[PDB]
């Protein structure tokens, strides 16, 4: 039986769980919180800690755990069976990526077409779009495109881009009410993550439902994914059984339960999601760097400046 401490959404952490207690008879324990302070505490525990794996929504998490010698190296070929194109890779081959959430324009279809759409995330923020377009400034993804934004294009277009929603974007306080807001007519897109859209039509109906989604693709900003996996703690005594796990976070099977419950796209190609998902590698996410403390501390000093 393994303890495995858990940054990932709990509905996603409990079905992989359950399906590797049914497909081994080994018992998961989840520990459950925020990826950052799991982080600090799998640092804090070190020798002692209890955890045999760490299952995070957000892969960043890993870099500093693996620097601070924490992390156990997982087989070559499970890392395999993950690595599309663009997929971010361990360097010390001691984590791996397993899913991913995109950034996308939701928009309403009774409104618009894609012949209002943009090329670019940085054309939402212009006068075109005053009054028009829906934005989540206190959201987490909304933070890491704008360090993508720093990164892919400098901190000039970055505030640009903020100034630009500011002045012409309507605020809203959550993903949820700005995917509403479209669907009852408030505004007539809003950028948002791609899971909140299928969620709701997975539970409405895609015929019933006013809005519709749009990826700019060709590895634009906006094209955005962030990426969940998982790692083996090096101090764990079950060294067999947590690798055993995380093998089996990769297997179809593993893939084939977390897509069930979560509607995060696979990154082994050969599992389809109920929740329609188009394929990963036709996102066409740029590559990005991990978000850091730092990277994250100064895209909010650009969200201050930016009067958001
Ligand atoms: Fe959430
Ligand atoms: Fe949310
Ligand atoms: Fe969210």
């Amino acid at each position: 039986d393994i303890t495995v401490y858990n940054g990932q959404h709990k509905e996603a952490a409990t079905a992989v769980a359950k399906a590797f207690e049914q497909e081994t008879g080994i018992k998961v324990t989840l520990n459950s919180g925020k990826s950052e302070q799991l982080a600090g505490q799998l640092k804090e525990e070190g020798d002692k800690t209890p955890a045999d794996v760490f299952y995070t929504e957000q892969t960043a998490t890993f870099a500093d755990l693996s620097e601070a010698g924490l992390l156990a190296p997982i087989s070559e070929q499970t890392i395999q069976q993950t690595a599309q194109k663009g997929v971010p890779l361990a360097p010390k081959k001691d984590w791996i990526a397993l899913s991913g959430r995109s950034r996308v324009v939701v928009y309403d279809h009774t409104k618009l077409s894609e012949k209002d759409m943009e090329k670019s995330v940085l054309d939402y923020a212009t006068p075109k779009w005053k009054g028009k377009i829906g934005y989540v400034s206190t959201s987490g993804a909304f933070l890491e495109q704008v360090v993508a934004l720093s990164k892919m294009k400098g901190d000039k277009v970055a505030l640009n881009w903020l100034k630009g929603l500011k002045e012409n974007g309507k605020l809203y306080a959550k993903n949820s009410v700005a995917l509403q807001a479209v669907e009852n007519g408030e505004v007539p897109a809003a950028l948002i993550n791609n899971y909140y859209w299928y969620n709701l039509a997975k539970e409405k109906g895609v015929e019933n439902l006013k809005s519709r989604l749009y990826f700019v693709r060709h590895q634009d900003p906006g094209a955005l994914v962030s990426y969940s996996g998982a790692a083996v703690l090096k101090a764990s005594k079950n060294q067999a059984e947590a690798q055993k796990f995380v093998d089996f976070l990769a297997s179809k099977k593993g893939q084939e339960a977390l897509v069930a419950a979560r509607a995060e796209y696979p990154l082994r190609a050969d599992v389809v999601s109920p929740f329609n998902l188009e394929p990963y590698e036709k996102l066409e996410a740029p590559v990005v760097s991990a978000t850091t403390a730092q990277d994250k501390e100064h895209a909010i000093k650009l969200i201050e400046e930016a009067g958001l």
